[PDB]
């Protein structure tokens, strides 16, 4: 199953309410002034490719770059001159059929992509972050070059790489020039809106993570519906066997915003 | 895909404007007048290969060191008597459609080879490092002579060679005095022209490093178009509720100045 061809071809012939390409359009304006993200909404897909929908939220982390590969192939095709100014390019899943009561999450919403319908509490200003990086352990029995950090992706805190992942062993850590990349980053705290929250109790809380073109996309006070694969965070827990009561966030991958007055 | 293969080709295929072979003649007078860089228009390469044009400006930092490896090889086969006047060569691009505003620099830009079109405001005195050093590994079984770092130039550290390359065992390295070359260098200022500058502010700069024959290439009030790989420092940033947190600067690889 090609589910590349078949997203192409989504893009390319999904018509719309009123019979039009309204992905083509969308694609469009992402080349003319150089966006680098693709929103799709899930009820499009599901019409016009039910396996492609349903591959698209149970097997995310698979597929997602797969699609966004293609997306930029295919952008490369109408305009060569774009990869002079963006080098990726993100597809972004709105309207999702799995949205979560922040009061109801259960062991098993972790690791899924899931929508969170919430009140933005606050939000840390924008920083940026090494996305990756070469460094060299200086140490006599070292002496190794690694890319850091490993995965692509920061739980909450920013950092320099403290130990080694060639020889297990902390020290001094080189940085390789001319093979850095950085990318912007911001903390936030997403509440539970009031009419969910029970008479003498206090709201439930998440933390999530905006990076890259989703910083500022929305202020304290706005109602805003996050989409995301739901995380654990290793805060120094006394070992791994310790069962994770708060220790979990959200990487966004797309966001949806009711804007506060 | 071999691009130093289409490199090589695009070299000594490519016809001008004239229909004549540029790049031909251009490695003539390198060769001729003994000069150590060769200045490639980017497009003139885009026009002979999409691919390879877009190679060296988004992998630039992997790719340029296989393209001089290939210029040097087919120098070399042209005059032999090169390599005794120079060991190393540059391949210098100008003209890329990167040109980016300092005031408008973005996190996203670091890592990439990008042109800045300033004023140069401050230049220090040349100064010479050490750019490749040849070792001895004193030990009875071994005595043999190599080049480290191996296929790279030193950093601007020198990094002790713990283990030898030719037996693979660590023991005692005698530094070559005369296999141990120096690289002038010295480092510059570059400022926003007037125009750019918005009434009641100042003047944005960038520090950047010009060496080798790009030193001495202009002088203080010279309109500049420096291209090279914009690239964070490693240090104490302190940096008080700033949004960037990296200090920043470029190696320079090529420069007009107009
Ligand atoms: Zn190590
Ligand atoms: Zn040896």
């Amino acid at each position: 199953i090609d589910y590349r061809d078949v997203f192409i071809e989504f893009l390319t012939t999904f018509k719309g309410n009123n019979n039009q390409n309204k992905y083509i359009e969308r694609i469009n304006e992402l080349v003319a002034y150089r966006k680098k993200s693709l929103i799709i909404e899930f009820s499009d897909v599901l019409s016009f490719n039910e396996n492609l929908a349903y591959e698209i939220i149970n097997n995310t982390k698979i597929i997602l770059p797969i699609l966004e590969g293609a997306l930029y192939d295919h952008i490369l095709q109408l305009d060569p001159t774009y990869q002079r100014d963006i080098e990726k390019v993100h597809v972004r899943i709105v309207g999702i059929p799995r949205v979560i009561e922040l009061r109801k999450i259960r062991s098993t919403d972790i690791g899924k992509l899931i929508t969170i319908d919430g009140i933005l509490v606050k939000v840390t200003p924008v920083k940026e972050r090494i996305y990756k990086a070469t460094y060299k352990h200086i140490h006599p029995d070292c002496m190794q070059e690694f890319e850091w950090p490993e995965d692509e992706e920061m739980p909450e805190v920013l950092e320099m790489p403290t130990i080694c992942p060639k020889c297990g062993k902390p020290g001094q850590f080189r940085l390789i020039p001319e093979k850095t990349k950085l990318i912007d980053w911001q903390k936030a705290v997403i509440q539970e809106r009031p009419e969910e929250v029970p008479s003498g109790q206090l709201p439930r809380q998440l933390e999530i993570i905006l990076e890259d073109d989703l910083v500022d996309s929305a202020r304290p006070g706005d109602r805003v519906k996050v989409t995301g694969i739901l995380d654990i965070k290793q805060d120094s827990p006394v070992k791994r066997g310790s069962r994770a009561v708060f220790d979990i966030y959200m990487k966004v991958s797309s966001i949806e915003v009711s804007q506060k007055v």
